[PDB]
């Protein structure tokens, strides 16, 4: 048995920014009250994990990153009621405490217990469950899925269908749900509309999936890497454009293509310039633009507020606007009922031991999602 | 009769920025096809008219400003079907052509025929109906209501109730409708919500009216002129705050007062800094901020897009989001049925000849709306 004991297991530790992960033994403490220890089965490589490496996203180091994953409960602490040992689970990097004003709001999902705004890199109790070479190691977004075992707070885990293929549904833990919900829940894309999606990685492809599910008539994919266009069209893009191919700014091109601006635009990259371009290319009186990309730490954009005064709506969202614990099980059930596809997002499946190779595939432009299998 | 003839009348001509208006004779051409010549009865002094003087809102000079008004049709050009001589009318500085993609959209109102985005200071046909000292004079927003007579395109006028008191309902031509619609239509303020209104002039007071009509539980007025607070409370503010009284930035004060951020905020001033402050003070996950104030020409704001990524919605609107020709007659009918009050906005009445004194009253901080009578 491992229950009640420290587990020594393999994890990918990030000791400092801009260095490879170190795949080595860590100690994982047993769960305390209202905590859950999970044996990980699969984890995806999201660009946001790379943001930790690159210093785009600031969180305390050293750290066990990883937030898009699925696994099986190994043990539960005192007082846990929502999962049991043996359950398939998805960690929730946006928690759902159920008690804060955001969790009680019909349209809020960015629970005040999150560790994204002001990252501490701990459990809810302000401590860590991880040790490596005798040193405490930080958590990441309450999840830390680049480990054979993690410990999460109960509000940071959802039970999912026991028959779930974990090597696919791990994507519901971040990239699929974020993109799909950004289209269907946050933007509320309408039937017959014209959409523009900036960035055709895993999250942007999921935005396209959502725009197509919502009945958009036109879905224009925008990326500087034309190698991304074929898969974008497979999942619903009607046109793709590469800004590098044009003498004019792409907002002008997209305004012309849409006969005066798009209904819905999405920034799914993480650049200040494309956030302003994406806003500008939606129709000035009734267009909606959604920021999905994580911006570089502490940098401000510049924009003319007449873009808003005319009638545009600008919003952003975490995790596609989904209340995480309510939504993740339902999304898995919908995947099991063939309501959407995840295979188009998966370009590579590697053992966990190849985490660094998986990140190199992302950084080279060659992958959408690599799934790492423990 | 005057039909088909040039009318010589008095108007308030602005020859130069930062100078008093010149009340002097102009020649007003008769209406061409699909044009309407109006004998003006009352016009309000909106801060946006002062923006023309200050160069905050750039439009070609020399100009006849004025856009918040009511009058009586003197004559109609060929093909006009929607008004007749003798009808009471409100000029529409946001037109409603009924034919463009915005007019056809369920939620758009910033008709593509507007003269606000890129002002030319003409009629729709690119020409002027005004001569002064033998020189052509620009129109303003297609309305030019600071004149005993104006000529407007048919898409820039609405017929209103024959029994309307024009010295009151002129406010439906800009400040009332803008503020009230910004709350009820654009923000869609909810029952029991907390609202923050930045700027307690005629437009901000009308925002408060709308927030109260929508059932807000708390309406916090924000102004650096504490003399504005008493009337704000009369029309529905529950608290007023002066940023100058506080050591901390007012976004932090309002976040504390609202136990984590307001539901709805409104910028009703026209400053870049208060547009960002108003966004920041709405709750980070589900708050909504609406820009109403006109920004200084060609200037960009700076902001951190993490304010949006967490879940905030930022939008702006023209004319309270109302489709102008559909909405103005209904707002007049509702006024006549006592569904809202206009008298709280009217602090001063002057004859048209005292227009410069009316602008002095606005600039000193003393007035809300001065109504000028022809
Ligand atoms: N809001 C959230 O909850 C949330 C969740 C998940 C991911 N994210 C962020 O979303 C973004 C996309 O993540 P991902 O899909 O995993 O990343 P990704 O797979 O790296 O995809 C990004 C895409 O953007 C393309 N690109 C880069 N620069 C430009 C440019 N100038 N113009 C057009 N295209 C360009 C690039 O070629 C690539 O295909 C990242 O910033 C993530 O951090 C946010
Ligand atoms: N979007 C539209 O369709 C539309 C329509 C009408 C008016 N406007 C604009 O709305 C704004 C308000 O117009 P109005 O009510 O006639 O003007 P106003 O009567 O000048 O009211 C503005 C108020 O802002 C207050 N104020 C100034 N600076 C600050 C500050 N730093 N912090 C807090 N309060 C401050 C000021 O004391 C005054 O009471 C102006 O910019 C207009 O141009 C826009
Ligand atoms: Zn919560
Ligand atoms: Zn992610
Ligand atoms: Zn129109
Ligand atoms: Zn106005």
């Amino acid at each position: 048995s491992t229950a009640g004991k420290v587990i020594k297991c393999k994890a990918a530790v990030l000791w400092e920014e801009k260095k490879p992960f170190s795949i080595e033994e860590v100690e994982v403490a047993p769960p305390k009250a209202h905590e859950v220890r999970i044996k990980m089965v699969a984890t995806g490589i999201c660009r946001s994990d790379d943001h930790v490496v690159s210093g785009t996203l600031v969180t305390p180091l050293p750290v066990i990153a990883g937030h898009e994953a699925a696994g099986i409960v190994e043990s539960i602490g005192e007082g846990v009621t929502t999962v049991r040992p043996g359950d398939k689970v998805i960690p929730l990097w946006t928690p759902q405490c159920g008690k804060c004003r955001v969790c009680k709001h019909p349209e809020g999902n960015f629970c005040l217990k999150n560790d994204l705004s002001m990252p501490r890199g701990t459990m809810q109790d302000g401590t860590s469950r991880f040790t490596c070479r005798g040193k405490p190691i930080h958590h990441f977004l309450g999840t830390s899925t680049f480990s054979q075992y993690t410990v999460v707070d109960e509000i940071s885990v959802a039970k999912i269908d026991a028959a779930s293929p974990l090597e696919k549904v791990c994507l519901i833990g971040c990239g699929f749900s974020t993109g799909y919900g950004s289209a269907v829940k946050v933007a509320k894309v309408t039937q017959g509309s014209t959409c523009a999606v900036f960035g055709l990685g895993g999250v942007g492809l999921s935005v396209i999936m959502g725009c197509k599910a919502a009945g958009a008539a036109r879905i224009i994919g925008v990326d500087i890497n034309k190698d991304k266009f074929a898969k974008a069209k497979e999942v619903g893009a009607t046109e793709c454009v590469n800004p590098q191919d044009y003498k004019k700014p792409i907002q002008e091109v997209l305004t012309e293509m849409s006969n005066g601006g798009v209904d819905f635009s999405f920034e799914v990259i993480g650049r200040l310039d494309t956030m302003v371009t994406a806003l500008s290319c939606c129709q000035e009186a009734y267009g909606v633009s959604v920021i999905v990309g994580v911006p570089p730490d502490s940098q401000n954009l510049s924009m003319n507020p007449m873009l808003l005064l005319s009638g545009r709506t600008w919003k952003g969202a975490i995790f596609g606007g989904f209340k995480s614990k309510d939504s993740v099980p339902k999304l898995v059930a919908d995947f099991m009922a063939k309501k959407f596809a995840l295979d188009p997002l998966i370009t590579h499946v590697l053992p966990f031991e190849k985490i660094n190779e998986g990140f190199d595939l992302l950084r080279s432009g060659e992958s959408i999602r690599t799934i790492l299998t423990f």
